[PDB]
């Protein structure tokens, strides 16, 4: 049936990866979300991407409880970690690598 903010809420407690995004991850209407998505990709992730243009429930989770003030954002473990501005640095570092492999989540070779 329809979504609901509680299905977000349980998805962010669900899912390893999620993101809010600008538009579909395969046509996003913005080019940071295309760029984050690159992000998720290009590393080879498993993930939920979350459209606030195509559902008023998405842009109001984001509104009232995902409080930081970027967009897109990411999400690891149920736990917000930053911008598109910031996930590059953490790409570069290996720190990004790091959170996936000392969690167990799915990535391109260590």
């Amino acid at each position: 049936g329809a979504m609901v903010k509680k299905d977000i809420d349980d998805t962010i407690k669900s899912e390893d990866v999620v993101t809010f995004i600008k538009g579909l991850p395969e046509a996003p209407m913005c080019a940071y979300s295309k760029r984050m998505i690159d992000v998720l990709e290009a590393l080879g992730l498993e993930y939920t991407s979350f459209d606030v243009l195509a559902h008023p429930v998405v842009r109001s989770y984001v509104k009232e409880v995902s409080e930081w003030p970027t967009i897109p954002q990411l999400f690891i473990k149920a736990e917000f970690v930053g911008g598109l501005d910031i996930v590059t640095k953490m790409l570069e570092s290996g720190d990004l690598k790091k959170m996936l492999r000392d969690k167990g989540i799915t990535c391109r070779d260590l």
